[PDB]
């Protein structure tokens, strides 16, 4: 549970933002894209286990899944990838409302910045910062800090 | 202290490489740029505190420390911006000594990847991971699950 993550792909202005959420702390990480390719999802994993320690990742689709470029990165980076199948229903319903509330942030800032990638970066620090009492970058610290005491 | 990062700016294959160093725990982030501008600095700083709460940053130059826009990032992000004068000098050298030492590992992993943003992602990963006993990822988690408690 420490290392588990979730993919999240989606879309806003003709682009693509690509989310990781840790699912025990609900903390994310989120980059915009042109399209979701193997390669971009690829990268972003990359990214993500070198700052977090992911040992399981749930995909976001299943082209993600099947891509080899992505696995590739999740043998690189140790990463176990699994189906993002929310055998759990209440799962889907999350993700939604996730990126519901994001694109709300966004649009509450989005007048703050040029670009739509600097927007996105503000609304992952206010979703982060949120207290809901402890805030989801404060329960990802203390979940992690869990796990290796 | 477990606010405090220090900003650094090296050079490889004729492009830069920034880098962002816990100071207490040695974790780092970098991303590779065409060239450290102002733009590119505020943004990157954006990420930064979206993702680690960031209290303070020493700037890596006085470019970076007077530009407008690093210092709305800093503003909009509430890091406060100091100068990066190593008043003890064994700063210097502990960022040249990362500096070689990230290019090391840049070196070691740079045939496994066509391009040099996922090698400097390799090495952050490798760098993050490595047991010196705990690794600066390890280190970085209990110094803010410490703090927040
Ligand atoms: N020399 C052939 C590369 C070997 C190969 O296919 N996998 C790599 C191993 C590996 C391991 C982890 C992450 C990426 C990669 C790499 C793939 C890759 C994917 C996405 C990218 C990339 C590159 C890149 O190659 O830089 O660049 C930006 O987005
Ligand atoms: N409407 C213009 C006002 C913008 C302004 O001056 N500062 C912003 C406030 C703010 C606050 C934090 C970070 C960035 C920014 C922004 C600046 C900016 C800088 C770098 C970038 C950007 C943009 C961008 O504007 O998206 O895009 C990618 O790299």
């Amino acid at each position: 549970s420490p290392g588990i993550w979730q993919l999240d792909c989606t879309h806003l202005e003709g682009k693509v933002i690509l989310v990781a959420v840790h699912v025990a702390s609900g903390y994310i990480e989120a980059e915009v894209i042109p399209a979701e390719t193997g390669q971009e999802t690829a990268y972003f994993l990359l990214k993500l286990a070198g700052r977090w320690p992911v040992k399981t990742v749930h995909t976001d689709n299943g082209s993600n899944f099947t891509s080899t470029t992505v696995k590739a990165a999740c043998w690189w980076a140790g990463i176990k990838q699994e189906d993002g199948i929310p055998y759990n229903p209440q799962s889907q319903g999350v993700i939604e409302s996730m990126n519901k509330e994001l694109k709300k942030i966004i649009g509450q800032v989005r007048d703050q910045a040029e670009h739509l990638k600097t927007a996105v970066q503000m609304a992952v620090f206010i979703h982060n910062h949120k207290r809901k009492g402890y805030s989801a970058g404060e329960r990802i610290v203390d979940i992690i800090a869990t796990d290796i005491q």
